[PDB]
């Protein structure tokens, strides 16, 4: 029963997370099911392939005509106030891109928030397969 919502591009953060224009209201939203290397790391800082996670979400999301929101099933935010979502650039999912091309890892997941695992696992194999980016 997913179904997905429109929201506008206000900046984008970190490789893992960006904020956007909701239902009006400016809010943060993080990426579901995915880990990638941070800029922003608590304790680390910038790790390796960080800045280029960074890019990659920032120009796909900043290049789109269309960008969607889906939640999940579960909680639609985490602790820290941030939406959980699986966001679309023009009908492509960000979260998929990301890992398809070795630059995030499927984080350890937390049913029922975990609708789209299997896909993203699928592609995650194929990035290491390829030996893509972390996999390098």
């Amino acid at each position: 029963k997913l179904h997905k919502e429109p929201a506008t591009l206000i900046k984008a953060i970190d490789g893992d997370t960006v904020k956007l224009m909701y239902k009006g209201q400016p809010m943060t939203f993080r990426l579901l099911l995915v880990d990638t290397p941070e800029t922003k790391h608590p304790k680390k800082g910038v790790e390796k392939y960080g800045p280029e996670a960074s890019a990659f979400t920032k120009k796909m999301v900043e290049n789109a005509k269309k960008i969607e929101v889906e939640f999940d099933k579960g909680q639609r935010s985490d602790k820290y106030g941030r939406g959980l979502a699986y966001i679309y650039a023009d009908g492509k999912m960000v979260n998929e891109a990301l890992v398809r091309q070795g630059l995030a890892k499927v984080a350890y997941v937390y049913k029922p928030n975990n609708t789209h695992e299997q896909h993203l696992r699928k592609s995650e194999a194929q990035a290491k397969k390829e030996k893509l980016n972390i996999w390098s």
